[PDB]
C-alpha cells in the first residue's frame, strides 16, 4: 500500500506513536520515509544474513520470524510478513517495543544520522491530525 505523506502519519498518531517515548510524530513520519520511503511491503537483504521487513524496516535478525534465519530471536512474537500488511498496527506495535527496550530510535539507521538534527514538525506541517 503506497502511503501518502498525509495518509501514514495520520495513522501513526491513531496508531499510538504520537510523542511515544517522547519521540515526536514527525520523527515517526520522517523515519518511515527514510527506511522504506512510505512502502509497507518493503523488504531488504541484510548483509549479515538476516532480512528487513515492514515500513519501519524491522530487522528480522531477532525481532521477527522470516523462516530463513538461524539464531533469530522473535522477541515481538509475530511472523515477519505481518510487518508487510496494509494495517500499520502490526509494524507500529512492534516499533513501540523496539523503543520498549529503551535503546532508542537508534535502532533505525535512517533516523540515526539522516533524520536527527533537523526541523521535526516539518513532516506534519500542512497535514491535519
Amino acid at each position: 500500500k503506497v502511503f501518502g505523506r498525509c495518509e501514514l502519519a495520520a495513522a501513526m498518531k491513531r496508531h499510538g506513536l504520537d510523542n511515544y517515548r517522547g519521540y515526536s510524530l514527525g520523527n515517526w513520519v520522517c523515519a518511515a520515509k527514510f527506511e522504506s520511503n512510505f512502502n509497507t511491503q518493503a523488504t531488504n537483504r541484510n548483509t549479515d544474513g538476516s532480512t528487513d521487513y515492514g515500513i519501519l524496516q524491522i530487522n528480522s535478525r531477532w525481532w521477527c520470524n522470516d523462516g530463513r534465519t538461524p539464531g533469530s530471536r522473535n522477541l515481538c512474537n509475530i511472523p515477519c510478513s505481518a510487518l508487510l500488511s496494509s494495517d500499520i498496527t502490526a509494524s507500529v506495535n512492534c516499533a513501540k517495543k523496539i523503543v520498549s527496550d529503551g535503546n532508542g530510535m537508534n535502532a533505525w539507521v535512517a533516523w540515526r544520522n539522516r533524520c536527527k538534527g533537523t526541523d521535526v514538525q516539518a513532516w506534519i506541517r500542512g497535514c491535519r491530525l
